[PDB]
């Protein structure tokens, strides 16, 4: 401080929102990867080509992907996913979003990401709720 806390706090890398719910019928988690926005603009007034990958840990199974998002800071994605888990097996996992800058010449850089354990889900309602994309 004062720079040193400053240095701390979350920086601005965009939020998504995105809503999870129990299948308890089907036996399958749903999530739905609904929109991002404030993503952080890139040098000489750029925007990126955002798409999010998500997926479970510590699975090692190919991780989902929304499409990708051309030129736009605020996608709307309105997408869902299903991972076939018993419930029972679901608690010790954990739930990761994670928003790409898509290039097809180069590496695709991550623009931010969070992590959802199942243990902290509450399980019998739907959750959504809009997250702040953290630093890798």
């Amino acid at each position: 401080g004062g720079g040193g806390i400053l240095d701390s706090m979350v920086e601005k890398l965009g939020k998504l929102q995105y809503s999870l719910d129990y299948d308890f019928q089907n036996n399958q988690l749903l999530v739905g990867i609904i929109q991002a926005a404030e993503l952080p603009a890139l040098d000489m007034g750029g925007t990126s080509d955002p798409y999010v990958k998500v997926f479970l840990l510590p699975d090692k199974k190919k991780k989902f992907e929304t499409k990708v998002h051309r030129k736009t800071l605020n996608p709307v994605f309105n997408e869902q996913f299903t991972f076939k888990v018993p419930y029972s097996e679901l608690g010790g996992k954990t739930l990761v979003m994670a928003v790409y800058d898509f290039d097809r010449f180069s590496k695709h850089d991550i623009i931010g990401e969070f992590k959802v354990p199942m243990n902290t889900v509450d399980f019998g309602h739907v959750t959504e709720e809009w997250r702040d994309l953290q630093s890798a």
